[PDB]
């Protein structure tokens, strides 16, 4: 039920893009194949997504941030910010590091990151 290479979890198709890109390049790459950088809304979705990110659980971009107004988090896929997994000392909430990166540090958790940093990414389409 997903296109070749994409992986199904509860009605949504996901793809890991290993190419290291800034957040906007990563979003554009998802969009070229009809997708967005992913959102996360449950523990099971989160585990499924982590399992796409190589054995290394590579630090990766998600489709979230607070880049318009600090502390106001939004996803790119029309869903709301509900579930989060902030690392200790996150989020900073500063506009200079406003894009959400997952798989950060030993704890494999979220950190609001300068959007120009280069990371792999997770795309999703439903
Ligand atoms: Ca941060």
């Amino acid at each position: 039920e997903c296109p070749t290479d994409w992986k199904l979890f509860d009605g949504t198709c996901y793809l890991f893009n290993p190419s290291v890109l800034h957040w906007a390049d990563a979003q554009e790459s998802c969009m070229k194949e009809g997708a967005s950088l992913a959102s996360i809304h449950s523990l099971e979705q989160y585990t499924f997504v982590k399992e796409l990110t190589t054995a290394a659980l590579t630090p990766s971009w998600l489709g979230g941030g607070d880049c318009q107004v600090s502390t106001r988090w939004f996803w790119m896929d029309g869903t709301s910010m509900d579930f989060t997994d902030w690392c200790y000392a996150q989020p900073d909430t500063t506009l200079t590091e406003c894009c959400i990166q997952m798989n950060v540090g030993v704890g494999k958790c979220w950190d609001d990151t300068p959007c120009t940093h280069l990371h792999s990414s997770i795309c999703a389409k439903t």
